[PDB]
């Protein structure tokens, strides 16, 4: 197909058709568009970024492809090299507010890992693990589960939301919220395809299985793999698996993560806490009980503008532009019951030891004046908590989808920084991303996910996407949150396309001596810079910082 | 100094006497020793290969250097870069039975990183971490633990031993046995010299502490780490942490491990196991308990001469030459009131939790015959029992030093293959590793130590070094070990200096990509190959792999 909105550098027109004609020629005329619009959660867009704080047609591919087996994406990349054509992998594209399956570099070959890469390879119910390929969702994986009759042996680890990718998401080192929280942690034995071509298995998955008759002569992307490779990451050497998380070293075709066994027991809670200022003393408690393990999942501590926002829009509330003050706030947590923050948890395993951790928790929580704590039944049918119940047992749901719609036409973008599991320092961030919220305009809409040591800090920053004014308000508003969070000892742990390279230019310890050890190591690997130039600031030699960097 | 009996490849003595004179002329004569003896665990030498199955002078170095500084370590990186000079550094080269000190290409200058670089920089109460230099021996922390109080709300995780390095240990993936036994994984920001000499500070450690007079003008190492710098491994973009364990991509100046806080309880256990044949059904009972987290720490299943040999060498026992029998080995099970196989673990934090997994625990033990139960209390003075109710605390010991000298001349190797947690496969191995100590005439000592998903079983081959023909006789025992596992699916997880390369063309899939894939970033990084140049297998461009390999 002919005359594209957007070319990749350097090249000819000619020269794109050529390519495709032979990616067409292998994939099928199925599985090549070529862009000459918005869409829904629900049929992903795979050409822009949906929440979009720059123009529209910034971030934006030039075809999409959708290899079919393992093997296309080595003649794909293959190819990609010689012409020199960047491509951009994505497994289902539903990274929304963080770009989506929008190309860093205008021009790309968005390549469809997920749309026929498909399969659930392998549920161990022994090893507790499971092998899953980019195009297997949560909800798709889950829908394995209970045909199985596996949901009564194994639990899953979810996002807020069932749309993601299994892997895609452990790559991007993502947080679930179950004791196997820890998404990227619970990997072993990935499959990666190199810059060069070449296929390769990570730790265990190295040490190859034994030969047997019933494999002989199996394309290495469809061979079985050794008996430990899903259950020690380590395997032996240098251990390079995360090279591959957060970065543009290769292009993933398959991951072990681990499953964690029915505990035997489950119970969800909510406690509450009246006053804003109640997050210090709060946290403060949370921190001896994350570090002793009475807190054994990732509980959250949501801002009361969070619920508000999925059981309903901002409208439904108040007719207001500003953002809503401190005693309208007030308002709406009496309205539907809650605090000002809530804290969500979970107790797993016999009756015996939930009934102790409980009775722990709820006496360390007592300290806080006109606190109240509360078992899902004993909620509203619309609530958040009934839920989330859901989500800290492993089943994904949607209903969170609508907190995106707490302004006209809903659009999220999102920053993520790390703070301590001190009260104090909690406070401290809070202070600082609310200050800068007000500025711009914006209501401040956020949660902590409580990790043993460290906090994710999400700031929810939701805008109209047709407000060509308060889109560049946003811009102004992520610009600063970044610097005066750097200002301040904290960075990012992950973010959208366009403030990549400021994130990790914050990480400038010794002169940046962390990024110029990327680069290194990059060039080294991919000497043609087509992997997915420019993800998480690293640049390859071809690209040069002054033309590419924002 | 000017004539060492070994000279790095390509060096001249001329080079050599210019090196050194420089090298002197930085750090001082009492820190430099050219050579031209054993040592022992109490003072541990730094030259060669203590416990030596190769010839006594196989693996040896030309020198010794003790930088005083991280500056230090990095004019040294800068004149072995002119020179084209092997370095292999140690922290504290107590390495036995994985060569000690010795260099893997003779010639080398062993950097001996502990002798000045010592210093405990950190205990952090709230972060329940601390900071740790190349030096800082695990008894050592432990002792500073005690001195500021600290024993009371930190405890540590200790191997079997006190001599070895908080950090040596850590970036060989070591292992002890609190629940915080998985030492690599516990690490949280490190600091390295590269090859080139630049300085890397890693993960959170990336994001700097923000600037404020009382830090002003300090050298790149005595700067100090940011907030999140050791709650949260992972910092921004691509981890890279990794990429230094069991490799030699860099030399290692300090880090942070995570230290467990005083779980408010504490109660040990010995279960002793009858019959041989017990591993089968015991390891099938601690897969449930392990991975519903019935079983909180890392338990060892011990073969039982491990705990005869603590007691009393192989003399004290029978005068016999050959191993000793089945019969003879049940005889001692008796004789020491102990199983064919003994279970080890802890129970950790208030009494009603301990209560209940101790039940869950004596209940499902129960189904294997002849069982029984001991605490420490319930045993003799001299106890394996008594001995680890100490480690499993964190309180370093060293009587397990005994077992190396079952035979006149004591001295140890290891081989480490992994392990699914099933009997069947438990067994499988077991038979196999047996089979091959009858064959080499040996007795076999072993423990599996029980990994979440899987086990790390050691096989203990202990001999005497002046014996030549045993000496030989091991050397054709681990090669075999190695090759018969590769072929039923199991990799070694850690090795000796003479069995590197082996042990990595065992993790050959896809005709070898993992090593292509690690030599590739290895010269990218290391051009003129001058960091330990042989490490894990892995190979710079300028040694030859048909001069270099075993
Ligand atoms: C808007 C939204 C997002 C969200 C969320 C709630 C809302 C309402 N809650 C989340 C949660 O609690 N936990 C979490 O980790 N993320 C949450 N999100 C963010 C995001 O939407 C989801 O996490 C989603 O699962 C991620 O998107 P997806 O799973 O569909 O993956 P992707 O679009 O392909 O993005 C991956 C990025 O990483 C690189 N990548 C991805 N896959 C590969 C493979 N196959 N190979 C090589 N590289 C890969 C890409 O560069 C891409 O940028
Ligand atoms: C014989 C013995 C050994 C032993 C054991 C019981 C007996 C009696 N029980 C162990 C156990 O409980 N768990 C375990 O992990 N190991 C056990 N061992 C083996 C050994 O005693 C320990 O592993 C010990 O901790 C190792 O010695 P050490 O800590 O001194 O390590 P090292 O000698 O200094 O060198 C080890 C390797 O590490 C790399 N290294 C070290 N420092 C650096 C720096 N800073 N930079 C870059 N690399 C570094 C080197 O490659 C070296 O090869
Ligand atoms: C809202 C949920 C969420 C969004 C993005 C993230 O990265 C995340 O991880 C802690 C959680
Ligand atoms: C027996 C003890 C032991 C020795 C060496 C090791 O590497 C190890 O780690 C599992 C354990």
């Amino acid at each position: 197909e002919f005359r594209p909105l957007t070319l990749p550098p350097k090249l000819s027109l000619s020269d794109f058709n050529e390519f495709i004609q032979d990616i067409i020629r292998i994939v099928g005329s199925e599985n090549v568009e070529v862009i000459s619009v918005d869409g829904s959660y629900m049929k992903p867009t795979h050409t822009h970024d949906p929440h979009h704080v720059m123009d529209q047609d910034y971030f934006l591919a030039s075809a999409i492809v959708a290899p079919r087996n393992v093997a296309d994406v080595q003649s794909i990349v293959g190819l990609a090299n010689k012409f020199s054509f960047p491509l951009w992998p994505i497994s289902i594209g539903r990274n929304s507010g963080y770009g989506g399956a929008a190309p860093r570099v205008s021009g790309s070959v968005v390549l469809d890992m997920g749309k026929n890469m498909n399969r659930v390879l392998e549920v161990n119910v022994e090893g507790a693990y499971c092998v899953v390929e980019p195009g297997v969702t949560y909800h798709d994986l889950h829908n394995y589960l209970e045909a199985n009759n596996l949901r009564d042996k194994l639990w899953l680890d979810v996002p807020d939301l069932g749309g993601g990718s299994v892997l895609g998401n452990a790559v991007e080192r993502g947080v679930g919220y179950t004791p196997y929280g820890d998404h990227w942690m619970m990997h072993s034995g990935m499959e990666v395809v190199l810059a060069n071509g070449e296929l390769l298995r990570t730790g265990m998955g190295a040490l190859p299985d034994p030969k047997r008759p019933e494999t002989m002569g199996l394309k290495p992307e469809d061979q079985p793999w050794s008996k430990i490779a899903h259950l020690f990451p380590y395997g032996f050497g240098p251990y390079i698996d995360g090279l591959f998380s957060q970065s543009n070293m290769g292009i993933v075709t398959k991951i072990g993560i681990w499953l964690m066994p029915n505990p035997r027991g489950y119970q969800s809670y909510l406690i509450t806490l009246p006053k804003d200022g109640d997050l210090k003393q709060a946290v403060d408690i949370i921190r001896p009980l994350r570090l002793g393990m009475a807190l054994q999942n990732v509980p959250t501590i949501r801002h009361i503008l969070l619920d508000a926002a999925v059981l309903g829009d901002k409208r439904s509330y108040s007719s207001r532009t500003e953002p809503l003050s401190d005693e309208e706030l007030d308002k709406i947590a009496k309205q539907l019951n809650l605090g000002r923050w809530n804290f969500y948890g979970a107790l797993y395993g016999p009756e015996p030891i939930r009934r102790v951790l409980w009775e722990t928790i709820k006496d360390a929580f007592s300290a806080i004046p006109g606190v109240k704590f509360y078992f899902p039944e004993d909620t509203p049918e619309n609530s958040v908590l009934r839920v989330r119940d859901k989500t800290m047992q492993g089943i994904p749901t949607y209903d969170e989808l609508k907190w995106i719609d707490w302004l006209p036409n809903g659009a999220h973008l999102f920053f993520s920084p790390i703070a301590k599991v001190s009260g104090e320092d909690a406070m401290m961030q809070y202070a600082v991303t609310k200050k800068r919220c007000q500025e711009a305009g914006l209501d401040f809409i956020g949660t902590f996910t409580v990790g043993m040591r460290e906090m994710h800090h999400i700031v929810c920053i939701v805008f109209n996407k047709k407000d060509l004014i308060q889109k560049r308000k946003v811009q102004w508003l992520m610009r600063t949150l970044i610097d005066d969070c750097a200002a301040n000892g904290w960075g990012g742990y992950r973010t959208h396309l366009a403030f990549m390279d400021q994130i990790m230019e914050t990480y400038n310890w010794n002169n940046s001596s962390f990024l110029r050890f990327n680069e290194v190591l990059k060039n080294a690997v991919d000497p043609n810079g087509i992997i997915a130039p420019g993800k998480s600031g690293v640049w390859p030699s071809q690209y040069s910082h002054v033309t590419w960097k924002l």
